[PDB]
């Protein structure tokens, strides 16, 4: 199970980088 | 446990993404 | 061991920014 949550991690900051690319657009 | 675990991967995720954004910036 | 969870969260975060960084990088 330790594998899963890594990529549990890793999805989640690949959703929080595109957050932050989507806030940055509404500024724009 | 299992909140928070997931919001610092995303914090982290947009954490990231912002220094590469600072990072991208000192280029040009 | 509920400290380097938290730790790997941040780390696998880390990560996923990177990927969507470089991911992204490559559609331009
Ligand atoms: C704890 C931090 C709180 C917010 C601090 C805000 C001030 C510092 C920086 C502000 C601007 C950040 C913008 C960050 C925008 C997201 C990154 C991005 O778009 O990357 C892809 C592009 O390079 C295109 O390939």
């Amino acid at each position: 199970p330790e594998l899963l949550f890594i990529l549990v991690a890793i999805l989640g900051g690949l959703f929080g980088a595109i957050v932050a690319f989507l806030l940055a657009l509404r500024r724009l």
